[PDB]
């Protein structure tokens, strides 16, 4: 009254492959890889650029070679602190559905139990990708991990907080963005605002804004700002005090994300996921009005490591598993009446390599300015 | 089967994510959570339904 | 020598059953025993022409208690030649305490469903370690009898308020038209007659038949002669049955509990016999070498942990169980059969 094992390895692997099928922005960014080790650096290192650049020497004929300043690998000498949190579950079944299903499954026993088994093997890998999107998505919101019990994953509270020293994570705003003067107008245009963090970064490599992400709507607040505003009418060719008198809040709308754009020249991207940690309001990984840059460049920041497989390790000599695993429990002879399978894996998302030069290190940054819902 | 399953209650989404169960390694095991996805419900209140139907000429 | 005989465990448990079932009871015979092979969560049921032509989940339970493996083997191994008969009375004694805990959890499980109509467990109960709770209803149209007043008011020397002679005879009045209203049988379990012993009106009257009248004759009534004469007195009176079973409970408290509730009453009205039934369902056992089956009866077998460099000797009798109330009517969804009033103040 039960599958084949390898059938179920075949079954697992394609509810992988129409998972992994489903791509998304924060696989893009961290894939996968495997080591054999434990040790979780903190931190890669790989700087070698032309704001790295130097030049030769002026050196006169005929006399010993001025020699290299070797600041960089000498600077480089330092050690990592850092562990892995390795995530395994294993889901079980009361013996009453066991039985229940002994009797219904009288005639097919193979197809009514394997629809359970594709079902329950399909929701343990989505609980297990968004485990790591939630890694992800919080060390890149935050800069460090951090876990008590109070958030529902957690009854335990088996906490460990993991920074990585990046050296500013958050933004200064002197105020939110859609904040009302006159009778109502806006603080600040946005655009005038990247525009001011490009002129920072006039004579700075890593601070001007190449990319932007953001979960939800904030295209509202787009609208509210009078910035915005007086850039669609000019965008139009309309004027509030001659052409028309009061356009919608949806010609605004609509126009907002294009002329933002346009004018800004980073990419807006909205990756709004889905997860609930069983209380019901199912939320986005990003909150609602802040939003997160990045100024380095677009491409692979950080690696997703998988960490060696502890197991039963055989006769010998060991050698661990290189990837997510799965196995089966029968206790159909034992006193505790249940069925269990289980499927975890060990691992660790890693950040990018550092600046090789200096402890600095910031390829995104985030702001904060939701007042008001 | 008729099994008279009216309400399907199969909250199979990426929206019910949760997350995996953080437990420290090394020690001893605690399994994730299978009343996340059912712990005890009633029956299903249905009555199957049925169509049949026959022409006929003289 | 550990060897324990496994068709003699049987003989045993079948000796152990014979037993169990020689001490018969009414609450037994209410809610008796029935196997099926598909439980299929239904515990609330409904049950109740020859032409002439031309709502749960299923509640279980299963029992086995720990000894002391090392203990065990130490006597095996210094009673060496007469091992067998020496431990085969300890088998004996564990499988009478085995039976007796069973079968008072059996009997509890009805006198619960019972006096109370439903069914909802704790965790704080000391019976069992975890007690995750689950409830079930009950379908009954009237759990529970009304009232004009209570019986064990007092006015006078000695004299009770209301009369149940006279109040189950307006009930005879009110079922005459309807016979499943008119109460049949009426149980009580511990003592109840000490009311009927304060109604000097029913004194009075069976002083009426006897022509000692209490100013004239008599003086006082003695209520000591009605604590035993006020069943055949309520019996010529109003004219139904009256029947006494009552048990002891074991349990942490070790308070002695009456599975009749003390004082009142319990009432059928609509028939007579078994009211519902206790579903003995299927046990988990050992799938099999081959192929699967399911348990018709309390299975019971041995566990031996001689093997295991982790000891702990004990046994199992496991079983899983149902409960289920009485059938429905067909014409109604809510089916009265058994009520009963409240006075104990």
């Amino acid at each position: 009254k039960f599958p084949t094992t390898k059938e179920i390895q075949e079954a697992v692997a394609a509810i992988a492959d129409k998972f992994n099928q489903e791509n998304d922005l924060v696989d893009r960014f961290f894939p996968e890889d495997s080591t054999f080790a434990s040790e979780l650096e903190l931190y890669l290192l790989r700087t070698q650029d032309a704001e790295q650049t130097g030049m030769t020497f002026v050196h006169q004929v005929g006399s010993t070679s001025l020699p290299v300043e070797a600041r960089v690998a000498k600077v480089d000498l330092a050690k990592a602190t850092w562990s892995p949190l390795a995530f395994k579950e294993s889901r079980v079944w009361d013996e009453k559905e066991i039985l229940y299903l002994g009797r219904l499954a009288d005639e097919v026993q193979a197809g009514v139990i394997n629809e359970q088994i594709a079902e329950s093997l399909t929701w343990l890998m989505a609980r297990m990708r968004n485990r790591r999107r939630w890694l992800t998505w919080q060390v890149m919101r935050t800069g460090r991990i951090t876990i008590q019990p109070n958030d529902p994953y957690n009854p335990n509270g088996l906490k460990y907080v993991i920074d990585y020293g990046v050296t500013d994570i958050e933004l200064p705003l002197p105020q939110k963005f859609d904040a009302k003067d006159g009778n109502g107008n806006s603080a600040v245009d946005p655009i005038q605002y990247f525009r001011d963090l490009i002129k920072a970064a006039t004579y700075f490599p890593d601070r001007r804004p190449v990319a932007i992400i953001v979960g939800p709507g904030f295209d509202e607040v787009l609208a509210d700002n009078t910035f915005v505003q007086k850039y669609v009418e000019y965008e139009k060719g309309w004027v509030v005090g001659q052409n028309t008198v009061q356009p919608p809040r949806e010609v605004y709308r609509q126009a907002a994300l294009d002329i933002f754009k346009r004018y800004t020249g980073l990419e807006v991207m909205v990756y709004d996921k889905t997860y609930r940690d069983q209380d019901g309001s199912v939320k986005y990984w990003i909150p609602v009005g802040e939003l997160i840059v990045l100024n380095q460049s677009t491409g692979p920041v950080g690696r997703f490591v998988y960490t060696a497989h502890v197991a039963g390790q055989r006769n010998g000599k060991v050698v661990y598993a290189t990837g997510p695993y799965l196995t089966v429990k029968d206790h159909l002879q034992d006193d505790p009446p249940y069925y269990a399978i289980i499927a975890g894996f060990h691992g660790l998302p890693q950040l990018s390599g550092y600046n090789t030069e200096d402890f600095s290190f910031h390829r995104f940054k985030w702001l904060k300015y939701a007042n008001n819902v």
